[PDB]
């Protein structure tokens, strides 16, 4: 698809069998999702936002679909204003910026 | 151009006679740059997300050039950890997300 930016690039993702809205964020190195239950073990991760660094939970090798495109990768969980898809999964699905 | 997302999508901008480096950020509504002088009137604004909010100065109708493309728009100025180009200017250069 081609997505313009006149509105927020919000899309439907699927994770854990659930559909959710998420923001495609080229500014984000990593994917950060609102608190949810995920399987397996998690590790600690410090991420830097505009208002400073915060602690989130890192789950690896998780299945997630983005606009129907299937991915398996790292997902962080913590207090984000909205689910964000960052470059780790944007690259997997073959996303680029174009002008 | 077609900008990969393997790396942070950083470009050179020119603003207020200054040349700066800035992150193309589809997740940001508006452009925010580290402390600098800009001409004209401004109004205070709070922006935030991860790790908090910061106070910024909002300048409207500012001329900027991004990769040779000239655009006009709102520029927020404040203690952002990294210079960010937001959707409000990404649209003007015809930037889209593609996959
Ligand atoms: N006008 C304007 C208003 C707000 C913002 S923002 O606060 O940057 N923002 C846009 C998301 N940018 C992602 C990068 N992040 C930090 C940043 C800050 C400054 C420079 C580079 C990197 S981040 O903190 O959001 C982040 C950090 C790490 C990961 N993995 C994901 C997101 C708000 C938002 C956060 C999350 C969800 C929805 C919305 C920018 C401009
Ligand atoms: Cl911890
Ligand atoms: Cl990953």
């Amino acid at each position: 698809p081609q997505i313009t930016l006149w509105q927020r690039p919000l899309v439907t993702i699927k994770i854990g069998g659930q559909l959710k809205e998420a923001l495609l964020d080229t500014g984000a190195d990593d994917t950060v999702l609102e608190e949810m239950s995920l399987p397996g073990r998690w590790k600690p991760k410090m991420i830097g936002g505009i208002g400073g660094f915060i602690k989130v939970r890192q789950y690896d090798q998780i299945l997630i679909e983005i606009c129907g495109h299937k991915a398996i990768g790292t997902v962080l969980v913590g207090p984000t204003p909205v689910n964000i898809i960052g470059r780790n999964l944007l690259t997997q699905i073959g996303c680029t910026l174009n002008f």
